[PDB]
């Protein structure tokens, strides 16, 4: 029963997972999630606490966990010891909060909203048309779920897809994960003892369906240095 | 005559090649082949001794050398100190045996057969159609060729393409290498003093023609953790 | 005014930039440019002093700075301590000279011409047609501009696109950068205090528009080791 | 005047130094100091935020910057994402506070005192006598000095060597650094534009005079796992 | 009860420890022990499967785990993919066997004996006298203990110190560990659930008491290349 | 005859050695020697082209190969892309020249003389006395020896030990190495086909007998930033 695919999946990155459960039990956070994501995610992706910036000199607020393209990113900024990432590079943004409740849900929606409100550029490619903008994943990462009734959480998580604050995924470590399905066109909540690894696999699945990074308009950033003649 | 492209090609990764010739002469193995491949192959690929697993909880036997996609692999399992790789990540599988003879050919074909019999998934992409499954390269890596007659080896290597045990490529270090050509639609054997480097270039050429990793169905692995509702 | 996108852009890789300005002031070089490029460029690219070779056993002269694809390159050669790069891997080639004048412009054009005259291969892909050959960027990297009149430099830089010596981009550190625009179908010179970073953003933009590496014909290099039967 | 030893000294690790000055100007912190120390210090040393623990199951409070021996440390602990360092490994402990004033001086003295009150072991060596315990350096790292009168800071920093809270060194970035001299047997304050680099050289000098790590009594930690018979 | 020194000690390198327990349970090996040691040991030491060689062209048999000085070693040999270490660099040598029984004890003693029988050199230092030769630690590493009676294992482990096969330390993973005490001048066996971590701390303690690598007589190896005149 | 200590010694770092022989045959250089040394030398040492500087603001000329203490060095400077090393950190200095003749011998003696003329500091240690200054090894590294008569080279290499230009060691790759012996109190020349590896082992032997880095007077460098009160 060791060489059971089920067992291999649970044992995958066991150590970082164990760090998260201890934190959950010490509450009964932020850095563990960043660590967790960077272990599970393929090389193309990196996770970090960070601000997001766009080529219109607009900045998000500090985002507890940003997942961005490290491999094909043309630049990432460092002010002091802070990371500032171009919006075009961002795949997902998460709020971290100890507890999953109506208020932190709303707090997550506002952080996600502030990133999606940024302006992202996308060029055409040799001549194809410019690529559709990636749909940025928004979520909430918590240690203890305070909405024990699946109805009392289902309700406060029903948000419209046009809404820029909508949460695509979220987790209460070792307790439950939720996510939005398109086939079903609804939110779905799953209460499971292994919800952290199941949440991660869901995340990998949504990342895989995001789409390829569009071509950044590098001149839309370079215009902050020199003029252009039409 | 040093700055001759011919010489540059022979000098390429000269050290790992020298390790292989010594082993050939000490016989008159496994770790050398893995080292050799990991030096010649581009960053996308990695070679390792490993088991292969599929999302149906089927396992190959231990494969002396697996070449897999390390860059775009969503997960690789580590049981004890053993590597277990999802079948969708596999480009090539090799049997290592001291001598190239009818029996080790058959032993190679059975290992290859066991990996290709695994179930591999492939999703559609945004909506394109799902990508064709990669054609997994199967081979046999040896130190000394015991079929000196090119007719006596040609015969025991003529296998049908529809057969899942068919060997696409193989080598007897510093002696000969064989491979299947599609234009010619047959096997081809080459006896050459520099057969190790020529075998590697043939491998690089087949890898290049494999195709891109299909999109793994991550939920087909994630189902081992949580149910899904249709 | 610290958290101004303008300031973030200037502060990006500030240290290597500072190394370049000191050299400019010590003249009032080569290694600084290589260092500079390897910090600004995304992971796919690497910069290095090197010779370029093709599958016809032709070699360029030593190129002060080659930008090549390290991620998807199937091989790079090392004679002694010299780097020798297959022409198919080359994105850009630069001459380095202390001063920007008519003679070093001509010297750059001849080095660039010698690389573009090499033979580059390109295969079809599964069956699509073989990819168009990348357009290799040629430039000239200098410390002090000796053509102060924008007319007196504009003139000696007007070359025809069909000419294999034509220079696509160039820089006189912390003074000016030039580049060819297709929309405008002319050369363009920009005299700016921050010309080094603006030059780099222009380079990133041209690299982005280059196209993906064509599929190298590995057998056109492997033919240097073994014969082929038609 | 570039190749002036004075200039080389100022230019040393210029980039991390620049990060510190920006923070100083943004206040007009913690991570910058750690970054700064890890660049200036030789390989034997590492700096990190951390708790300190002894073999009597006593813990300090969280220490903003601990400098410990990473080379010869037999173990370092990781609770969740927290670093916990055996007291025997500690060379220096620093409080970080935006401003240098009487209250943050006292706050530093209490943190330093809590580390020096821990129990540190030291064995004999083959048979020589057990090494004297290292004298742990205590300091205070700030951005802006609020005691402008050198008398008004001198006074609140005159402490006795027998006191476990005594501060050996401290800095107000790009403004002043203080330190205790044994020859002089007093504190000394230095107000200098380049006070950050001078502070660092003073730190290197005190570290050099600390003494080599004593031999840790590993069984005094191992007793937490198994009993011993006398 | 998480921030209990006891708990930190048990959690230290928890992952590699877990790998070892699984192997113990799959038996109800070699690579796990090497991995385990390389995580617990300080930077000075490295563990590896290897042959040991001396300057008299004598070789041990293959040693399942050798612990050697990687930091101050002047050379290590690589034949094929095998590691060959000069005897002067060796701190400890271990036999790995699934079960702890009289026969594997004897097999361990014979491997240890073969390494200690090698000739080790030691020069004087500036002029001090040559350093005493390190006492090489010998042990046996197993998964399951088959001598359940502590008298039935005590008996077959009482060996004289003057014997070159004597075992200084050994372990049956998560079950028991033994070691020789000099104060007590006997062997000591400890049966404990956490015997793996306690065994490691005992190993660290013995390594610490070994002594410093003597100065290797480099010319005693160099004589294999050129003559010397007296 | 493969597992012959003689063979292992010749095979040690075979690849970098092969690079050197090719250069020797292409002459019939500098970077190969640096590479060679960094492969053979233990971790404490690093080799690099560099200037040497002392705390009296004196600089050597550029030294083709400096061997310095990277591990215990408190600082190393970087002007532009040049390395500048404090004299106290230097173990050996070499001139590189294609041919070994009277003139390049004299050229080497002058470079060595210029480094040894620098001022090196050395403090006392807790209170022991200050350590004797390391005896800096001087040598000459060449590809072809033009003094074929061992008398015609013996003569031009007899220099007095008090002379600051004296050469302690040198090599004509794959041809001969010389060195100074104290027992013999003379120079010694050895003509051997494997002279490169024998030269390296001689170098390792002299390095081992150099002595430990003395304690640098860090304030003798820090005085370039701030005054001191006696």
């Amino acid at each position: 029963q060791d060489w059971q695919l089920s067992e291999l999946l649970e044992n995958l990155h066991a150590d970082v997972q164990h760090k998260l459960t201890t934190v959950r039990k010490s509450f009964k956070a932020e850095n563990v999630w960043v660590d967790l994501f960077n272990q599970y995610l393929p090389e193309r992706y990196r996770a970090s606490r960070a601000f997001v910036v766009d080529s219109e000199n607009q900045f998000s607020e500090q985002i507890d966990v940003v997942i961005y393209d490290r491999q094909y990113s043309p630049f990432i900024f460092h002010y002091a010891e802070q990371l500032i990432i171009p919006a075009e590079s961002v795949y997902a943004v998460f709020e971290v909060k100890q507890t999953l409740n109506k208020q932190h849900i709303d707090a997550a929606r506002k952080k996600v909203a502030s990133v999606r409100a940024l302006h992202r550029t996308s060029l055409p490619i040799p001549v194809h048309s410019p690529r559709e903008l990636i749909g940025i994943i928004g979520g909430l990462l918590t240690l203890e779920n305070e909405l024990k009734i699946p109805d009392t959480l289902m309700g406060h998580l029903d948000h419209d897809k046009a809404d820029k604050g909508m949460l695509n995924i979220g987790c209460a470590a070792d307790d439950c994960f939720f996510y939005y399905d398109n086939d079903h066109q609804r939110m779905q909540v799953m209460q499971h003892k292994k919800a952290t690894t199941a949440f991660l696999f869901e995340l990998l699945s949504q990342l895989q369906k995001c789409g390829t990074v569009p071509m950044i308009d590098i001149h839309a950033y370079g215009k902050w240095l020199t003029p252009r003649i039409s």
